[PDB]
Formats: C-alpha cells, sequence, structure tokens
C-alpha cells in the first residue's frame, strides 16, 4: 500500500542527488549513509532541522533513471569508519533510511516539472537541487513499491 508512504512524505522536503557512479549509490543502499560536498551538506543540515522528513532522490548520471529514495535520519557527522566512496573534500556523513531501493526511468517522470529549477523536468538538476513539495511527492509516488521495506520503523523516527 501507499498510505504509510504518503504519511512519511507529508510536508517533507526533497533534494535531488546526482551521483557520478553506481558504486556510490550501491554503497549508500548497503550502508545507509550518504556524503556530499560542503555546500550541499550545509543545505541538508538546515533542512533536517526544519522539516519532519528530508528525502533524497538518487540518480546516477548517464543512467537515465532514478535509483531510489531515502530519508535523512541524522544531520551530518564526522569521525566514523571511512566509507570507500569512488571519488571524482567531502563533508560529514548523513545516516539515511531507504524508503525505496527500486529504479524509476526518466521516461516515467516526464510530466513532473520542478518549480525550483525553472520548471524543468524533475530529472534535470544539479546535485543538491531542492525539489518543490508537490513535484517531489508525486515523483516518489511514481516509484514501484519496495515490498522489502517496512515504513513502521521510519515513522517511529518522526
Amino acid at each position: 500500500g501507499t498510505s504509510k508512504l504518503k504519511y512519511v512524505l507529508q510536508d517533507a522536503r526533497f533534494f535531488l542527488i546526482k551521483s557520478n557512479n553506481h558504486e556510490n549509490v550501491s554503497l549508500a543502499k548497503a550502508k545507509g549513509v550518504w556524503s556530499t560536498l560542503p555546500v550541499n551538506e550545509k543545505k541538508l543540515n538546515l533542512a533536517f532541522r526544519s522539516a519532519r522528513s528530508v528525502i533524497l532522490i538518487f540518480s546516477v548520471r548517464e543512467s537515465g533513471k532514478f535509483q531510489g529514495f531515502a530519508r535523512l535520519s541524522s544531520e551530518s557527522h564526522h569521525g566514523g569508519s571511512p566509507i570507500h566512496w569512488v571519488l571524482p573534500m567531502l563533508g560529514g556523513v548523513f545516516k539515511i533510511d531507504w524508503i525505496c531501493r527500486r529504479e524509476l526511468p526518466f521516461t516515467k517522470s516526464a510530466h513532473l516539472t520542478n518549480p525550483w529549477n525553472e520548471h524543468k523536468p524533475v530529472k534535470i538538476g544539479r546535485d543538491g537541487q531542492e525539489i518543490e513539495l508537490e513535484c517531489g511527492t508525486q515523483l516518489c509516488l511514481l516509484f514501484p513499491p519496495d515490498e522489502s521495506i517496512d515504513l513502521y520503523q521510519v515513522i517511529h523516527k518522526m
């Protein structure tokens, strides 16, 4: 069902995450972490304090798809076990809870434009681009349901 998903997305903030390689998105799905450049780190930390849910929507460049979406469970922090990202200078590490690990092709989101990026299709945007609430909600609802995830646990963190 989609009801707990909609509850998680109520009044959330959404950010587009653009990764240059699948290996980093795979690591993030396995370890429940993400790390970004300080300019995006500062924006995500502000959003995390300001909203019930901050949602990262991941896309690997060149792939033509989104790879899933996750909810920030923490602000960024330093001093963990070093994550062996594939680097192209990084900020802290955010803990994230995956909401959907399934892919969504760009062809399915072509009717969704992001007012905060000149109303360009939501697939278009720099890493860290905020996605307006309605566009981000509809985009998350387009993903195939991920039946491996139980949102009861995620709800217990709001």
